[PDB]
């Protein structure tokens, strides 16, 4: 399925498993902090699934790191550091549940969410160690789910196939490929550049997970001794260092998680880039012919 993140869905807290879990009295003999953390799970995942990502994790972590900022009207919890624990835990699962198995997004949290939640310990809760999941959706859980292996990945290399970028390269205007044009001998010419692709101008996604990209773009070029011209190649995209660069932030909380970004590893020790591939082509098919 290609969800990736383009349209809004209405979402409430009782689409959610864990919420609907949290709400359940029959579940809970006494008041309890667990419960608590069950609910908060409802309004954070409507959020998440039209991408709204950054202010749920923010509120948590404000909370934590005692930032004394705004919860973006979020309740303040009793273990606000355990719920940004098992979130980091399920965006990446929920990115992937909708990349493998082609779940809506809302299907792809509540799988993801479908376990138990012990309190994060320092003793291997959660289990972090989950090879399986080795390329992004590009939809609008793929930026938290790359924040997530930057903290917990270890440096594994994550995939974002090119296709679900979300990219729409326009050839014919990249200066590269004009001055290759002209500057190109009659006949067939054989025509491979490198250049660089701000993908937040196509894809919020992108732009919000890789932003700027090296493009390659590789084929055979035609000039006709009529004027005509045409191009047959493809376009493809070299490997891209995650390294939370704030240049990718969403203008809104760009303060916000620049700040995260800075003290995140204070407490995710693991924390470390990660390159991602950009695998695959984006077949060029295109013609024209000289102004004179
Ligand atoms: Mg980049």
């Amino acid at each position: 399925v290609m969800d990736l993140g383009t349209t809004t869905i209405v979402a409430g807290q009782g689409d959610f498993s864990a919420y609907n879990y949290g709400n359940n009295g029959a579940n809970w003999p006494a008041p309890s902090p667990a419960q608590v953390g069950y609910i908060s799970k409802g309004q954070r995942d409507v959020a998440y699934v039209n991408g709204d990502w950054e202010k749920p994790l923010l509120a948590l972590w404000a909370q934590w790191a005692n930032w004394g900022t705004t919860l973006y009207g979020y309740p303040s919890l009793p273990f606000p550091n355990y719920e940004f624990i098992w979130d980091i835990f399920d965006l990446p699962q929920a990115d992937y549940n909708q990349f493998s198995l082609g779940d809506d997004r809302i299907t792809a949290m509540n799988r993801a969410q479908n376990h138990q939640y012990p309190f994060p310990n320092n003793e291997g809760i959660p289990s972090w160690d989950r090879p399986k999941i080795d390329t992004f959706n590009g939809g609008v859980y793929t930026p938290a789910a790359a924040f997530a292996h930057y903290l917990t990945g270890k440096g594994k290399k994550m995939n974002f196939p090119i296709e679900r970028l979300n990219i729409k390269p326009n050839v014919k205007a990249m200066p590269q490929f004009i001055g290759v044009l002209t500057s190109s001998p009659m006949g067939q010419t054989t025509v491979d550049f490198n250049v660089p692709y701000a993908t937040a101008k196509d894809s919020w996604v992108a732009g919000n997970t890789v932003g700027e990209i090296t493009l390659r773009i590789v084929g055979i070029l035609v000039k006709s001794t009529s004027g005509q011209w045409s191009f047959r190649g493809e376009i493809r995209a070299y490997d891209d260092l995650y390294d939370f660069n704030p240049s990718n932030h969403r203008t809104e909380t760009a303060e916000g998680m620049t700040r995260l970004g800075r003290e995140v590893g204070q407490k995710f020790k693991d924390t470390t880039p990660y390159p991602i591939g950009i695998p695959g082509a984006i077949p060029v098919n295109i013609s024209g012919r000289s102004h004179h």
